[PDB]
């Protein structure tokens, strides 16, 4: 997260760290805890890869402070996920957890936007995750970050985009500050967009993509694009 701050423990009880197996674990994406054995993330976090675990109730990743964790038994990416198509369509995926994650301590299940939800244009919302704090940074954040921002309409999103990347769709939900100082970054993908500025809010988006340049992989000067949960609610529940 760019332009944000440390979260407080238990602020986002459904926030997961999705970790991929290489030379040791490494945080590759955020995820969203939906139930005891079910999680939600971005499809581009899992397509073509295997060997995952999720950390629940974590705060400082280097501290190994997760309250619970589970191996990922299987992943179901959206059948129409097009990783390299304009706008990265249908960038959602569910995950079956080998170990049950209980609603206890700083861990809880997200409430998702309903299928008939409004577009939330102009509403406040929060982005969370362990993504990089700046586009030029080498590594991700150690402590869970969050930032308050503003949901924008489809046309507003594309107007704020580079003229050659006006690929925001109604199946997306984007956020952007008029100061151009806040947004998501690599490592935040797959995490939740939480409705509202404070307190409990529905998860209304899944971190998908953003804009970079030759020196910064993420830029708050342009919107951060999420997969709209209300658009994918029926599919997520069914898969």
């Amino acid at each position: 997260i760019v332009g944000g701050q440390d979260a407080t423990r238990g602020m986002f009880p459904y926030q997961l760290s999705l970790q991929h197996m290489g030379a040791g674990w490494y945080h590759t994406c955020g995820a969203i805890l939906l139930a005891a054995n079910k999680a939600l993330t971005a499809a581009h976090c899992t397509e073509g890869r295997e060997g995952f675990r999720v950390l629940a109730g974590a705060h400082v990743l280097p501290a190994n402070d997760q309250e619970q964790e589970s191996d990922v038994a299987s992943v179901t990416e959206h059948p129409e996920f097009d990783r390299f198509g304009p706008g990265i369509p249908n960038d959602v995926a569910t995950m079956a957890l080998a170990t049950a994650i209980n609603a206890a301590g700083n861990v809880g299940y997200a409430t998702l936007a309903a299928a008939n939800a409004p577009d939330y244009a102009g509403d406040q919302a929060r982005l969370s995750g362990w993504g990089k704090l700046h586009g030029a940074d080498d590594g991700i954040a150690d402590t869970l970050q969050y930032v308050v921002t503003t949901v924008r309409s489809t046309a507003d999103c594309n107007a704020r985009m580079p003229e050659h990347i006006q690929n925001v769709m109604d199946q997306h939900i984007c956020v952007h500050s008029d100061t151009g100082t806040t947004g998501s970054c690599q490592g935040d993908s797959g995490g939740p967009m939480t409705h509202g500025a404070s307190g409990s809010g529905n998860v209304i988006g899944v971190t998908s993509w953003g804009i970079g340049n030759p020196v910064e992989s993420c830029l708050p000067d342009f919107p951060s694009v999420y997969a709209r949960v209300s658009y994918f609610r029926a599919w997520i529940d069914a898969n």
